[PDB]
């Protein structure tokens, strides 16, 4: 038996949903708080077990409340998520690979007991918006040990990613003018290793800022992503893949399916 996997077994509608299925609590982390970040908040679950722990980082310009309904989504399929806010919003991509760096190490070490002890502290994984994308990059290509990178329509003027071998979906948007995927997003998937798990899931009729916007697809491949590789929890593997390879909602996906089941 996997002893990580949580919750039940998951089906499309569930992952759909406006919620998953456990209740959620939060803890504010206040700037004071916050050493190397800008504070931001730790969504968990209400029911006690360990989960793995995911640190997200909002963009350019943004706030903690630019990603503060995918922090509560995600904790809401079994783990603990901190949104952040940056030191300032016009912190660059690898400044804010080291605050998300910071605010794991928060979450694990520094947070109140209840968030402490609902940690699992060698499953991590990292998530951002748009320049937290770009951190999401460059942490992942710092911290192999990392169990799974998702950066949300990616902006990084670094293309080269050959160095990551942590778990990578990354989602453009097609009408990104801002980190065009042309430019962002679609190079930084082709330069990840083909050796390793990873995938490139594009939105249809999506903006830059979809991922700011609560989004059922978003919702539902960031937590199978995170589930399959955070949790190893292969209940997940069937929603991957083959995956989306969806007029309206999908216009591609690529991967190396089937991640050595």
């Amino acid at each position: 038996a996997n002893p990580y996997e949580r919750g039940p077994n998951p089906t499309d509608a569930l992952l759909e949903a406006r919620s998953g299925p456990f209740s959620v609590s939060e803890e504010n982390v206040s700037r004071l708080s916050a050493s190397g970040f800008g504070g931001g908040t730790i969504y968990y679950p209400r029911e006690n077990n360990t989960y793995g722990a995911v640190a997200i980082s909002p963009g350019y310009t943004g706030t903690e409340a630019s990603i503060a309904w995918l922090g509560e989504r995600i904790a809401s399929h079994g783990f603990v998520v901190i949104t952040i806010d940056t030191i300032t919003t016009l912190d660059q991509p690898d400044s804010r690979a080291e605050q998300l760096n910071a605010a794991l190490n928060h979450m694990i070490n520094r947070a109140s007991s209840t968030v402490r002890s609902r940690i699992d502290s060698s499953r991590l994984a990292v998530m951002g918006h748009s320049m937290g994308g770009g951190g999401s990059l460059r942490l992942a290509s710092q911290r192999p040990d990392l169990k799974a990178a998702i950066p949300l329509t990616p902006w990084h003027l670094n293309k080269n990613w050959s160095s990551v071998t942590v778990p990578t979906l990354i989602i453009g948007a097609d009408l990104d003018t801002i980190a065009p995927v042309a430019t962002h997003a679609k190079p930084f998937y082709n330069s990840l290793p083909s050796s390793i798990s990873k995938a490139y899931l594009e939105l249809d009729g999506a903006t830059h800022f979809a991922p700011n916007i609560p989004n059922k697809i978003i919702g539902k491949y960031s937590v199978a992503w995170l589930k399959r590789f955070v949790d190893n929890d292969t209940r997940y593997t069937q929603f991957l893949c083959p995956g989306p390879r969806l007029f309206g909602e999908v216009e591609e996906y690529r991967s190396t399916c089937p991640f050595y089941p």
